[PDB]
């Protein structure tokens, strides 16, 4: 609803066309930044991807956090410091490029005024923090608070059933890599889970007790 | 350098100590951000705190992060969703209380074009990710980082000694509540990093091998 009203404010300058620009991927495409001299910040539309914790060591690579629908990307590209990379988890994907100058000067201008940004922003810090909670953590206390986090950034409400339901693509496979261990360790995990009714299937997409979440 | 012109660009404008306050804190004092409705963003000039993890069932809380010179605060606040303590780590600190809506105005405005603002946020976006990278590791792994980012974040090079310097209040306590561990645990692992001429003592401040870091 409110980035659908920026989009809409953003049609309004006579430069629009210069400086927004629209990007469709697929399952398993690789998201990545230009280094033009003029960089530009990306808004997801629709669709999810992953932020991979780069290790040659590793055949599949860790998952550090998911990019959601309404999350704006490549602000790390201003950072003054200098590996991720990140690749389309959904069957597709669709983004805005905003050129970053552009950007920077309409909001002032706009009534939206600049809270869409600053807000987008204080939840991607939000679940961060969420994050780091799972540092020092056991595999088990790391599978709950996964699931937890997923259920509140991209379950889906039944409540007649009292379920929250996840995204199909988190499967076993991407639920261990968002947990940082193996696979045979997270079906050993959901096991339990669903003997302690957390889990109502061991099976994708996990269907969440809505009781035992807050 | 840049915080400087920053807040000599922000004295130019008429509405100045209506939107731009300043507030000193000493050691162990928390900053809390009351929750009026214009809400403000705030600009540590310097000294350093920590956020903490709080966990009612431990004594003193671990240290999820640590705000540093330059870095912007209160973003959280503007996140829509809804916990951390903040507490001065040196003997001061003194930070700047800015209006964000006024904030949100002067960007398009100034050249220094919100470039500013992108990048200290970029760059508090690089020590969250950093810090994901110690999930799933041992308490020595975590020390390694820990005393990295630190170095990285807030040490001070000796060269001439081929070392880098860590503040007088990164502690032996201080250390084991950010790598999230015991201090007997701590004590014992610093042991081991002397041994492996990571660290020239087992003793703060501590030094580092200015060899053995990147």
């Amino acid at each position: 609803e409110k980035l659908d009203t920026v989009l809409g404010y953003l049609k309004e300058f006579p430069d629009y066309y210069k400086y927004v620009t629209k990007k469709t991927y697929t399952l398993n495409e690789k998201i990545i930044f230009e280094d033009e001299k003029a960089k530009s910040i990306f808004f997801i539309v629709e669709g999810y991807a992953a932020v991979e914790l780069e290790d040659n060591l590793r055949k599949t690579n860790y998952i550090s956090i998911f990019v959601l629908p309404y999350n704006v990307l490549g602000i790390d590209a201003f950072s003054s410091y200098p590996k991720h990379s990140i690749t389309v988890m959904s069957e597709s994907l669709m983004l805005y490029k905003i050129d970053a100058d552009f950007l920077l000067n309409i909001l002032s201008i706009k009534p939206d005024v600049n809270d869409f940004l600053l807000t987008s922003i204080a939840d991607v810090f939000a679940r961060h923090y969420a994050l780091l909670g799972m540092i020092a953590k056991t595999p088990k206390e790391r599978i709950y608070m996964a699931l937890e986090n997923l259920a509140v950034e991209m379950g889906t409400e039944d409540e007649e059933r009292n379920e929250i339901v996840l995204p199909n693509f988190i499967n076993q496979s991407v639920l261990a890599r968002y947990c940082r261990t193996t696979q045979p360790n997270i079906s050993n995990l959901l096991t339990e889970l669903v003997e302690e009714e957390f889990l109502i299937n061991k099976k994708s997409p996990y269907r969440i007790d809505k009781d035992s979440l807050d």
